[PDB]
């Protein structure tokens, strides 16, 4: 029984990242005797909640629990928190002490005449130890600051961390102590929110290993499942112990992650037209809320430039490979050889003429295409105009929906698009967007096609003077390639960091006036590189 | 801790209509693999590390540990039971009695006098729990003689010949909270309610409640519905049925819908995104919780598959779904001034064997013009079952304006596995309270067509919901619909011959063992 548990010791902290990415990148406690942001209203709101937090029924169980350890017999119930003296000075003076809870205060310089306010102060820890035998508490929270940190990991006395990443860099002079991987080890993050212009999420550290007859029911109606061996494929346990050990995956990036893992663990084995070979599913939903972030995924790094460059290639309308590649972007350059378009049969089609695909259909949707070099002049439907116009005036319309599904072209086009449709949503002055993906490589393709509709949202929120919410990606056929298993796997056991953030320039109000330039992912803090192929 | 179990079949309908228990000292039905399963693990079942605490009950009422759980039956239903089946295999059995002596059975097994001297070996023996697969007779007993604490109910949604019957459970002495997956075992739909007597590391728990520190509702109602009124639907512990899916996206918006006014001025509660699962190959998903009629929207599926946009071909059937928009006044708002009246455009049937060619009129011929779209996702699923480019897409961009109104049903995608034939239908615009019912049953029919003439099974019709609403004034209708529980799902037989996609007729689709609520109406 080590005294961490008995008398239930936590430390809270929030550090930013200071002027290869790892956890001790978020490090960076205070500054000049304040912290290095002015203020985090969502930070100061958590703490507030977990260390004023009590709950009065589990008290008799710790109440015993202390007077069992410590050999001894059987206001309104508080948490205690414990602070250095620089961390209590810099505290404004109408916020001391910390209201509803137990301050407690280390100093040698000061005396307990030193203080007006009702705090306990203490000279050493030994000490803290004492008066938590004296009190009646619900759990001590270690609120630092860092020479505070430091001392109660040394002498392990810490058992979890409340851990902040403040996702933005600041001048900093004091750091959290770094955290060793084998006595302390993340059990839980939590979802990233965005305040005061920065992303954050929450994330528990623990100590590592170095009314109540209706529970059956569950067990019941169980009866009919699975067995081990038809939990379908043999993608063993240890494999994933890092993402097994995890007790809540709250971070919006285990949204695809977990799809990885149900298609793993219950994947279909099939073999494509190619002679590949897939574990594959069908029918998935994706939320991601673009208004408290940009969901680049962290556990591998991604580069936007290319498929940023492809979005504003739709957006103009062009079906004319060649441009891309003058860019240097490849995404659509085995579609457009002399082999694969005379494969699709498309014997009388021009090298890198990709057809009448996304550029087109959205522009132009029903016009007889020609070639990459024909403009279109008022032929056909202009899509994007319209679900623009459609959001601008109609806002609670169910038709605006953006679809690049055109059957007639089917066979015209290199390849059919995986991205059949965006339906928009508009509510309270902010905009949501559905997208329906009808084939998806979620190793590969779905981590690109994420940020890929997430920026569309962005753009067309702001030159509909709206303020983007929701992107919700509907998944049809949903696969795996049995190559990329081996590197899926890896992933899984990297805990995602808090997302970036994306800037659009202000200053652009019509669709067709974005350049590569008007975009900016601030904060992107990302695992390294995984090829995902071997 | 004393607890019966049983199974009812069939014999207007209340949840009563399940009661058939026994025919001629046997079972109504021959003998069910997966209600003999459900029944079996039940009884098989004793919570190991629980129970020191019914030492410290039972033994302070009444002032081995192999520990398996009694199994309290009657002679009748003793002598029911095929003789290699007896004794009920690692179970406690005991046999209420007045004939039977333990001089014609065991010490092992056990009788009782009477039922008040079942307690005389109650508290005399060693279990968990009392389960009471008793009868006609040692049911009845233990309900009048108000002992029971809970009933694990099996539903047989099926009609036998009955002689023996279970007694009527009184509507306030007992109430179901618990509702299984609907499951399909020798040609029946079945489910498991459970019934319940009226009253009438922990350390991780708290940092759930860390983790939902940033959540709304602080006891302010989201939306101005008054829970208190789903109390049976609140009550339900486990709701596993899949009538569920439909009914917990009803509670869902209604709790925490964006109230928006539409071009009339209605007043609806939206959210957007949802996914609804059915298993085609344990059930039909036809909603139990209010009556739901199938002729129209079947005649409506035959229609679209011959490709009419003829309005009055489903009017001279007495099907009125396209009625409203073949009006003059319809066609003329949507500005289709030179569009005949029931002439709907080219919408569904006319897109999904003629996409691209030219809407003419209603009657113009078109064979062989236009992609035949339904043809060639038939022909994908036979000759390239793993594609992953078998869509019926009737959302065609060019042809919009010419529809007397755009497809609410934007398209299908089909998956083919191990012989199975799954459905994806996207939805852009979902009326929850009348629309979306009609809209699960028209589309899993589909799925059911498609994979017989394609010899495959059906497996999962998957329903996407993009803007989902609820009409404001359905409101009062669905808190009446969110407090009903459904009944075990039918089952739709089609017409085994037909095997073109065009050959279907009425006659080729019958629903089976339909029990469903009394009609809503919606308002
Ligand atoms: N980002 C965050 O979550 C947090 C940030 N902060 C920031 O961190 C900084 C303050 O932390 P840092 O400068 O280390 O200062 P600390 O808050 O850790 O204060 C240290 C001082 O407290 C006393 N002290 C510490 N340990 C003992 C002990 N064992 N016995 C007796 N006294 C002890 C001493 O005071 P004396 O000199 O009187 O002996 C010591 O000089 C500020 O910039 C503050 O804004 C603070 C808390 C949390
Ligand atoms: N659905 C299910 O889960 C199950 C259904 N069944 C079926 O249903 C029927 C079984 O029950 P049912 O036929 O009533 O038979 P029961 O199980 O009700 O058997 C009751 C027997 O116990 C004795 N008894 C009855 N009342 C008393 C009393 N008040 N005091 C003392 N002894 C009493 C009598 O035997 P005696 O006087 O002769 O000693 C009587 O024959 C069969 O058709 C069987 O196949 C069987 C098991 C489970
Ligand atoms: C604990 S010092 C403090 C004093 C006054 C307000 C907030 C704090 N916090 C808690 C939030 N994270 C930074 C430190």
């Amino acid at each position: 029984e080590q005294v961490c548990d008995v008398f239930d010791i936590y430390a809270i902290c929030a550090c930013c990242k200071v002027e290869v990415f790892n956890n001790y990148t978020f490090r960076g406690l205070g500054n000049k005797g304040v912290l290095p942001w002015k203020c985090n209203s969502l930070d100061m709101k958590y703490f507030c909640a977990v260390t004023t937090y009590v709950n009065e029924s589990k008290y008799e169980k710790l109440k015993y629990k202390r007077c069992k350890y410590l050999n001894k017999e059987t206001k309104k119930l508080q948490n205690v928190v414990v602070m250095g003296r620089t961390s209590w000075e810099s505290i404004p003076k109408k916020f001391k002490p910390l209201s509803n809870r137990i301050n407690v205060i280390l100093s040698r310089t000061l005396k307990k005449e030193d203080f007006d306010e009702d705090v306990y102060i203490i000279n050493k820890v030994e000490d803290l130890i004492v008066l938590l035998g004296k009190l009646n508490y619900y759990k001590c929270f270690i609120i630092g600051g860092s020479v505070v940190y430091q001392e109660f990991l040394e002498k392990k006395l810490i058992k979890k961390i409340y851990f902040t990443r403040i996702n933005s860099t600041y001048e900093c002079d004091v750091f959290f102590p770094e955290i060793n991987e084998n006595e302390y080890q993340i059990i839980s993050v939590s979802d990233v929110y965005t305040s005061n212009n920065t992303t954050l999420d929450f994330i528990i550290y623990k100590k590592t290993n170095n009314d109540d007859e209706e529970e059956d029911d569950f067990v019941y109606f169980n009866f009919n499942k699975e067995k081990e061996e038809k939990n379908k494929n043999s993608i063993h346990p240890n494999d994933f112990q890092i993402y097994n050990s995890l007790k809540y995956k709250y971070h919006p990036e285990y949204q695809y992650l977990n799809i990885i893992y149900d298609i793993m663990m219950n994947g279909n084995k099939q073999s494509d037209r190619t002679g590949v070979g897939v574990l594959s599913k069908f029918g998935y939903i994706m939320k991601f809320d673009l208004s408290q972030y940009f969901p680049l995924l962290t556990t591998k790094k991604l580069f936007l430039r290319g498929i940023i460059e492809e979005l504003l290639w739709f957006i103009r309308g062009e079906t004319n490979g060649n441009t891309l590649l003058n860019k240097n972007v490849r995404i659509w350059e085995a579609n457009g050889t002399r082999e694969f378009l005379d494969n699709r049969k498309l014997f009388h089609r021009e090298v890198n003429d990709l057809g009448p695909i996304y550029g087109f259909q959205w522009r132009h949707f029903g016009a007889e295409y020609t070639n990459m070099y024909d403009n279109y002049e008022n032929k056909g439907v202009d899509q994007l105009k319209n679900i623009i116009n459609l959001i601008k005036n109609d806002p609670t319309s169910r038709r605006i929906l953006l679809c690049a599904w055109n059957v007639k072209d089917l066979d015209q086009m290199a390849l059919p698009p995986c991205h059949i449709l965006c339906q928009f949503y508009v509510f309270d002055g902010k905009l949501s967007c559905i997208m329906y993906q009808r084939s998806c490589d979620l190793g590969l393709g779905v981590p690109f096609n994420i940020a890929s509709y997430s920026i569309f949202t962005h753009m067309i929120a702001q030159v509909c003077n709206l303020q983007p919410a929701q992107f919700i990606h509907v998944l049809g056929n949903a696969h795996v390639y049995n190559n990329h298993i081996d590197s899926l796997k890896i992933q899984l056991n990297r805990i995602p960091y808090p997302f970036p953030t994306l800037k659009l320039n202000p200053d652009i109000k019509n669709i067709e006036d974005f350049t590569i330039s008007d975009f900016t992912i601030q904060n992107y803090v990302h695992h390294e590189k995984i090829s995902m192929d071997m």
